[PDB]
């Protein structure tokens, strides 16, 4: 992947489409950048999210998520986000905010 891995696990990415359906994928973050693959065997990256000039916080009522541990990704395109616990929603946006600053 080039550069060593700070953070890999699941998270539900929303479509930015209309019915803005959720697709659950497999996130490795390495460097400035969110790589994604459709399982945990990290074989064929389906996208990267470079993340400097995003900022990453939970969400907000007015982005009316109804999952739970959501957080979002915004543009200095929007990407939402959730994770499986609490826990794992705190280490991603600490993590996705490092990165987003070089």
């Amino acid at each position: 992947l080039g550069s060593p891995v700070v953070v890999r696990g699941w998270l539900h990415k929303q479509k930015s489409s209309g019915m803005r359906l959720w697709k659950r994928r497999w996130f490795v973050l390495a460097d400035y950048c969110l790589f994604y693959y459709k399982d945990s065997r990290e074989e064929a990256v389906l996208g990267s999210i470079p993340l400097p000039s995003y900022v990453i916080s939970p969400v907000a009522p007015e982005d009316r998520i109804s999952r739970k541990y959501s957080f979002k990704a915004v543009h200095t395109r929007t990407y939402y986000f959730s994770a499986d616990t609490q826990e794992d929603m705190n280490a991603w946006v600490r993590a996705m905010n490092q990165a987003a600053q070089v």
